[PDB]
């Protein structure tokens, strides 16, 4: 009836009808949530996602069913209002918000989003992912995130600082060195973390690492912008290591341009893999015997140091084309990095992918994969990397940056990457055992992922007590 | 173009069109505020009922449109969760909040509720109207409402203990004596205000009126139970004056049990109007002749003190009868006191003691009477008043009780009333002027209170800056 | 050889040289003085003059050389930098002050200024000055002033905001209700005191009296503008009271057009005393009968309000008359009230009023009068009311609005007039009994004021220890 | 007469009667220091076991007389009242204590102990001694100590932590990461140190190293549990090798069956030494052979994991042999370790183990020798291990756990092992010198251990000034 703690209702596995009681529990905990939050989409879709992958854990330790119900619901959520002038001396107003979703593992870390379609939900839905994200990364950080429906574009720089001061002038009494380290996302770059950061020191009057992604010039650390990029291909290659496939022997097919395609297929390079392409919202560059360092040279310090249309690509490469309005899923590959949008891989593309090859996915987005393009790839027995766990080294990177902080020491770019590596391999094979001892499947790492990223949360949560 | 400050955006008093534009714009406030918070379906009823009752302020000004749809969002609004062992030694879990609405006129005031019904927009909707509320006692309340979907019925004293402590365990951090002055309400009763200020003086180690509403030992005040009711008559018997309409020639109709009822007839009878009925939930007593001091007595210092049933009066009053499950509204009066339910009084009930000389309704409980209802009265030139003023003597006692706390003293009883008696007077000219200069009714009382309660807050919003 | 302390070194009351020591020591005093601050000229002057008025303390009791020679050193002096974009979107910087002089009888207290002839040396002397004119108040107030060489004149409301702001995001965790309440000054009025107090409250999130000098709606306080203009008059008015003289039997030349002078007339028609003159920068007006409350009105209510000019007074008064460039000292009368500038009257116009029968000046500004005429009158037996007295009203009413923040209370305009009389009556009663003490004068207001203003410091500090 | 800083009283050293001087002193110190605390028996024994122990020191530098009556006196010792709901709903009531003896070298350090003996006497007791221990380790650590006269037996999960989260609710506002980091003992194993951190984090908000001995999963370190037993055994292979005495050719007998005991015989296994038994407060186990690594994790994962009597340590061993109501000093050994309780070995113990062969006693409990053991010991030529520097290593692990948290750091178990060897190399040298120094022993590593533990405190105690 109860666990050891007393504090929490068991399901009886030896009961005639446990698979049962667990199915409908695991319902009833969804019915629940759901009615607390009945039209946030983003965040009861992430919930429900979640929550029945892990089934294969509940029907083991149904004491953690009343936990990840309640686990769902923030420690604290705060929404704020912010006000600010424009450049024509009009008063503005935003919606703010700042999730303090999970404090077991360590300070809440998430970061800040400036999108007009930021609310509540979409808040909640990066915060709860956000939770395990970190708690796999096997550092110490918790989970949260936070933005606002400011749109950064069609703004002077005058008024992302304006902005960025009226932000931190209610943002900073909630976070700290120790208790929420914020970073960047859409619409939070280095020139934002920059300015929330310097209005932070000066209402506060501390210089720390309550911001991480900040210039290696005041607290920043080196690969703050390859980590990504480089987790995602090392995480890909632990795979492959265990496997036993040669990883200079597979073909690449990348999407997006931006830091994480771009340091993707810079380490993809480095370890003689051959990319085909890269792409914009606009459309994706083919390079027919491959990608070269050169040209990964003309697309990064041009197209995200200008920030052009990778169409520009053809003013560097006689032998590239480019494809107006398509997706790289119709180029063939042993391996896929979607590295673009939430979305980006549909059901048609997993099929084309499939028929032509490709044997693993590595998700360098968020969520880039559609629902039924998972299922897709699960049933034709095609590894399928977790955001969670693939692209996680942005997250790790970040944890060193305070660690760096915290030591007020500034380690060497080798230092941070070895470290990025280890990171990566341990985040494999925490996904790897539990997905085989919860699933038998063991490249099920979309299970494992989630299974040991909420295992270490959940015991920790019951060790800390009530709260 | 723009106001004296250049911030907001001026419509032009003086264009042709203008009229339209006071329409149109007005509609366009309340879009943006509806796609904000698309399911608020309560806060947006409140919103949207300020809106467009304070048309005849925007008329003269229209700066204050971009204002009233910025002070429509909360400057802060805290979420967050609390587990708490029941007895069963189970632990339980439960949403809280604590919207921190506006803080223009003083520190953010408001009760606290727990209700298995609260949420964010029943406590947005409580919230937002708790603004003007305080804006017309004249002291300085800012606006905020609180509280938990937790449901003390069922629970033992223990448990109620367990759950404030864990409340306070979080709310702590964002009220204080000149920040948040939580309250009580739906649920919250001296008890839990009690077991609540035993956590914030235990955790925080400091003495003060963080909460008021607390016993008269150690921080309370006299006519804490009475000061709605009373001011409820103290209006009305303001309003009468002004008409020349002797008090002690009218008689009463009203329903509840609370304090608000229990006191309104306490002084409606002081003064020597004779008041027939006295409801609950199961059904309304009546008196023939009226209620004697005595027969109030037994009432209140017996059924509410021992919670029993309006039914059992008649274990006094051999001359009094009661009415199965029956809205005492049809009874014929000329001062109808609302004060039992929110739409108390619909339509068909508003026809009753409209047909039968129904003067005045002076409103004792939330939103008491329906929009038709209100039309209809108004619409037979029956004295309506506003919720917002008629029971603002509530909040008049909670600030009185902050002043007392503050200057470290304790008040009689008669000076509490002197002092209560003279704001509901106060507040009578406010809304009596404002209507008067704004929609020429001088008895449009529903306007007087917005525009008096609104005004106050906006202009203070302007002086005070863009935050 | 040592006071009671055993801390300060006594000269020896009783030593043959003794009034030699007392002239050499105090010199001795000036010098270290100068030495430290050797260019703050404004501040030396303030010191050395206050330093000599008072040798009649000292030749009593010497223990105080040491003392105010400590005195005369900020207790904390905060210069800081401020940068605030401007309307062009350019970068701007000013240097900022808030000198904490002395905390004795309270908390620190004075008024910030922002002029671009702002400096150390001019905030210190303001400064240096507010410690004693705060003391004869009688209320809790130590002494303070602050500011910033940045220049109103010329910004839009807009820039004026992000200054204000700019400037309390540091100088918020410098002062509070009970460590420093800073206010109003030139350039700092109701509008900057309502943006200052809107950063402070948005940062701190604390509403409270930080601040004297805001609207009445959030704390301010009736009789906020007459204070001191009024108190100018209720000093006088006491001071012919003891010397028999009535009142309503003197004519009165006054100067000015700010609330000092506006209501200076105010008071001085309501006592029936004839006013014949008011000035401003380019002119002073005349009424060869006298103003009118309707005059006085016109003036008031639009010169001011309207920030016209003093000649337009023609456009109502056909009887009055304007004077191009001059100072109304020339008109005789009874009572003369200087409230335009400082050295408002020099020592040919001290020569007017002195043939004229001016038998009392009444200073209604900072130091309006010479170190010439100040001589001249006291040579001439013209009572001179020192400026820390006659206009300490406006002070008066900082404390009482503190004391009404404090109260969570607004009293009555009759009220606060009522202690606002008697404060002054007792700063009368101060000098008065000191003068006569120490200088056998009775009427040597300047002394008085001085002697009174340093004691109640002095003593406090020798009583309150080393710090 | 003084020494350099002219605040203390020298003992003149060239005085004809200097030893009569000294003694008489230090009579005197601890005749004042019994009639501060006349009925604190634990702690009037443990100061005047130092005190004493010290002699050589002060007879060396006498300035340290004064010194040690001071260090005597807590810095700050908190005593407060914690009420907590027992699973009947009762309110019970339990006395509760934090001593933050000493903060010379670094934040207070030092356990809490649940036990209901606990009282004022007994945690001075305990923090007086957590000093020297302390300053031994090498690190930054204070001394401290806390605990209260809670029992824990009998108690249910849910209890402990009610009582956890109560004890904490008034602990929190005395510690922090760098003020005072508590740590277990009796009565708070992992499980309490996860409630009462669990707790802290919630109402201070704030994930940091403000308690150690925390899981591995959210701050703890490795070897937290192997710490102490580790440490014992490297010290005395430290003594061993100095000696060059063959650490591979003793035989062991070892009391307690704790963590202590646990894995010092587990050190003692891996360094080839025959251990021959551990034993439980009801009996002790003999293996005629010797233990091995396999009979260890019998005893270790199972009667510790289970918390069984070592008794069914034999449905382990047919081997084995259990000896109700013993103790193990009658088994012949060259080395003795004492991890059970107080006064474990008596006189007539340390008479066999001298009889039988034993060369050295190494301390893993707390002072397990009663006072005439020791007296043997030392009388009989016996390396005598003192518990402040032996079973240190367990408060090493202790700041390296902070350290880890600092640094936001986790090192693997090799580097943290290595750093305890070296840290029990540092302690064994320290002692060793200073006992030389002082004693020309060499060995009287109690001289040493408490010479060395005072001296680093003391000079810093000087060079800090006056508090």
């Amino acid at each position: 009836l109860k666990d050891k703690t007393g504090r929490f209702v068991v399901l009886d596995k030896n009961a005639s009808n446990y698979e049962s009681l667990v199915d409908q529990e695991m319902n009833n905990v969804y019915e629940r949530v759901m009615k607390l939050d009945p039209n946030q989409v983003e965040f009861l879709q992430a919930f429900h996602e979640i929550l029945y992958s892990l089934k294969p854990l509940f029907m083991e330790e149904p004491k953690y069913l009343p936990i990840i119900e309640t686990l769902s619901e923030p420690e604290r959520a705060i929404q704020f209002r912010v006000c600010w002038l424009d450049d024509n001396g009009v008063q503005r107003k935003n919606r703010c918000f700042r999730v303090q979703y999970n404090s077991a593992l360590g300070p809440y870390k998430g970061g800040l989003r400036f999108h007009p379609s930021v609310n509540l939900s979409i808040v909640k839905f990066l915060g709860f992912e956000q939770i395990f994200k970190n708690s796999l990364t096997g550092l110490s950080m918790g989970g949260g995130k936070g933005g606002s429906d400011f749109d950064p574009k069609g703004k002077s720089d005058n008024e992302i600082l304006k902005f960025c001061q009226a932000f931190m002038n209610e943002l900073y009494r909630h976070i700290g060195p120790c208790t929420d380290v914020p970073a960047g996302d859409i619409g939070v770059g280095g020139r934002e973390i920059g300015y929330l950061y310097g209005q932070y020191k000066k209402i506060v009057n501390s210089f720390n690492g309550t911001l991480t992604g900040k210039n290696v010039k005041w607290g920043g650390s080196n690969l703050r912008v390859e980590a990504t990029g480089y987790g995602l291909v090392y995480f890909v290659l632990e795979v492959l290591k265990s496997l036993n496939i040669p990883v200079e022997k597979q073909t690449a097919v990348v999407s997006g341009s931006g830091n994480v395609a771009l340091y993707c297929v810079q380490k993809l390079l480095h370890l003689n893999v051959k990319v085909l392409t890269l792409s914009d919202s606009n459309g994706y560059v083919y390079e027919p015997n491959g990608f070269t360092h050169e040209n990964l040279e003309f697309l990064i310090d041009l197209k995200e140091e200008k920030k052009g249309r990778i169409k520009e690509y053809l003013n560097h490469s006689s032998t590239a084309k480019y494809f107006p309005n398509e997706k790289p899923w119709g180029v063939p590959c042993t391996l896929a990095f979607p590295c673009a949008t939430q979305n980006d891989v549909d059901l048609d593309q997993a099929k084309l992918l499939q028929k032509n090859g490709c044997i693993l996915v590595g998700e360098g987005a968020n969520m880039p994969s559609t629902v039924d393009a998972i299922n897709l790839f699960k049933s034709n027995n095609i590894i399928y990397c977790p955001s969670k766990a693939a692209n996680a080294g942005g997250v790790a990177i970040s944890g060193l940056e305070m660690s760096q902080n915290f030591q007020f020491s500034h380690w060497t770019r080798e230092t941070v990457d070895e470290k990025l590596k280890e990171i990566m391999r341990n985040i494999f094979i925490a996904c790897s055992e539990n997905a085989l001892k919860y699933t038998k499947n063991k490249y099920d790492l979309q299970a494992g992922a989630n299974i040991a990223g909420f295992l270490k949360v959940a015991e920790s949560y019951i060790e800390q007590g009530c709260f």
